[PDB]
């Protein structure tokens, strides 16, 4: 079994070629390639011209990305087309892959992960040696940066949304409040759902308008206060339900620490508040601690445990009442009450 | 098909994953972890003690790390070995993978490809760009990045030099010329498999410098002289045999030709040129593609097809004779005379 290890390093070199095949599919997005194949096949040589790509590289390009299975080559006229993998990445505010393809293809999000060896070293965000600035610093100035990761969060918060909306009764509670909800499509789908609700969203400036504009379509903008606040100072007081969805994993442990310890003091002793994120339980995916490893490079941020969360609970005046499932992911509604 | 769909964006997903499985070796290697586990197991506390790294962080690559195939959670104890994966990224300066893995490591390779936009709508170098310097003039300039280089370089030269020196008959040829040689192992073998052939080296003058250490350390001075030197300026006329192997895919169609002619007017109308390199055939495999964009990112280079050859050669006064296998990938070596 002498060339048992030929394989060993085939798989290895297959590994590191990855790399290459993702920054593929990012220009790919950012051209606006799989847009343009929607009506049918088109040449490389169109598909260059209405992308602004050099028409031979492009064609290199895309030779290589049908060769691992993205667009098909045609294989005459220089023409390609859609496939079943490249139609995951049409543009869609709904579609996690192909917004968080876009939201990937920033150059600032590629050269965080150019320093992840900073991370390893220091355990903290190397977006910020990296880019020159912190991760939200950047998504509070630049427009662009910001649209990226809230199209990137809003598709997976719609998804979320109306499953959080289903697996938790709201019957019973006048009053929510969500901390950092992005663009209010969880909000969203709650209030829906429990036409007796009163709801309060609380966002970044920018952001809450962002919100403001999604509930108001949704004809909901009577029933939702807009926020224009911080989770680090201001959360309102009395509220019955309090929700806070892919927030805590962005932080670290103090951090963590001291968002819980503001909820709480904010908390009715009846109130319960909702922790919606993922959980690293015993079997995690790989899929999931990916995503704790981006965490990691874009904020400094990590995926928590059962107890590790329970850890931090125990640390703020705050006990898990219950724990329930929400669609077959890592993802878990964790209903928490006042000591 | 709500399922068909799902699994289509997954799999999208996890290629898009890929860039950050890759990086998570680059930053192993470049800490050094393979190494500290050679004999026999480690804790991520002692492995993080060893190579500076945060402990707590380190912990998270490893089990990210062995979740994908690379090195073993052993489940107990915080303990990690060694792999059949690892075990690959092992430095030795006669492995592709492991030296590339490295060369891949260094942030400014990373960000060449952060600029991969800017080459698909150029058919240029994005290094340039990306790091505000030339490929070759970082080479040229910092020892530690020429070093990373010639190795990965190195390495992959050493398993063809054997394949190149038992795929053609020297026999024949008193005098051979190596252009671009690098560090050179390709003389090193043709010169051990054929005593009575003499040869001369040409490299960029620090490359050269590393050229004479290797012939030498095998007893090959005597037999071999050191040119340092330009390829676009000077080839020295006369010899029985040129050979020019992997370089002339670093180089536009236009560099070609400039290189092409120079040793066309070197060549006596007995001697033979070998252009060794990668061609593309009618369906060529992925992996040779991700070379061709590396190419294209590094240097502006490309792969090219034996026609495409041809033309170049035709407009530099020289011809295809044949084209032989060898090594059994996408190298082969074309024999050209003059016309
Ligand atoms: N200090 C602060 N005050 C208020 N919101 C903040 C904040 N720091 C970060 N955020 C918000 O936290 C959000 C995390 S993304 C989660 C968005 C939404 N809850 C969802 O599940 O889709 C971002 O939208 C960001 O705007
Ligand atoms: N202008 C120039 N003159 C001479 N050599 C050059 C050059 N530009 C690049 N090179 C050399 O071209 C080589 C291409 S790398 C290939 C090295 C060697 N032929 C091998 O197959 O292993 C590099 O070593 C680089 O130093
Ligand atoms: C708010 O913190 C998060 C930040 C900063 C991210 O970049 C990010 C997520 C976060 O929660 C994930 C959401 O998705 C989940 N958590 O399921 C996500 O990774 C899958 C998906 N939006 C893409 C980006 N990426
Ligand atoms: C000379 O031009 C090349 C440059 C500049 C490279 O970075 C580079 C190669 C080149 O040919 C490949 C060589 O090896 C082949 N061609 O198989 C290589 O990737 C495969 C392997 N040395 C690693 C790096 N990488």
């Amino acid at each position: 079994g002498t060339a048992a290890r030929a394989a060993a390093e085939e798989t290895v070199n297959d590994i590191l070629q990855g790399a290459w095949k993702a920054r593929a599919i990012h220009v790919a997005v950012e051209l606006g390639v799989p847009e343009l194949l929607q009506e049918g096949p088109r040449t490389a040589t169109a598909l260059a011209e209405a992308t602004g790509a050099h028409e031979q590289t492009l064609r290199r390009l895309l030779r290589l990305l049908a060769t691992v299975g993205v667009f098909d080559d045609l294989g005459h006229d220089d023409l390609f087309a859609q496939n079943a993998l490249s139609a995951v990445l049409l543009p869609d505010p709904a579609s996690p892959v192909a917004t968080d393809a876009r939201f990937q293809a920033a150059p600032w999000h590629w050269r965080a992960w150019e320093q992840l060896t900073h991370s390893v070293r220091t355990g903290e965000a190397s977006f910020d040696v990296a880019n020159g600035t912190s991760f939200w610093q950047l998504t509070h100035e630049d427009p662009k940066a910001r649209e990226l990761f809230n199209r990137a969060m809003g598709s997976v918060s719609l998804t979320e949304a109306g499953q959080v909306a289903a697996a938790y009764d709201f019957s019973g509670a006048a009053t929510a409040v969500d901390i950092g909800g992005g663009r209010g499509s969880l909000m969203a789908a709650v209030l829906d759902a429990f036409p007796g609700l009163r709801g309060t969203l609380l966002e970044r400036p920018p952001v809450a308008e962002e919100a403001r504009e999604l509930l108001t379509g949704r004809g909901l903008a009577d029933r939702c206060e807009i926020l224009p606040g911080d989770f680090f100072e201001t959360i309102p007081d009395g509220a019955d339900v309090y929700l806070i969805k892919h927030v805590l994993h962005d932080w670290d442990d103090d951090d963590v620490v001291r968002i819980l310890r503001r909820i709480a003091t904010a908390m009715k002793p009846d109130s319960r508040l909702l922790v919606i994120d993922n959980l690293i339980d015993e079997r995690p995916a790989a899929s999931t601690l990916f995503v704790d490893l981006l965490l990691l490079v874009l904020v400094g941020g990590a995926e928590r445990s059962e107890s590790e969360f329970a850890a931090l609970l125990e640390k703020s005046g705050l006990r898990v009442e219950r724990s329930l499932p929400c669609g077959a992911g890592p993802v878990r509604i964790v209903e928490i009450r006042r000591a």
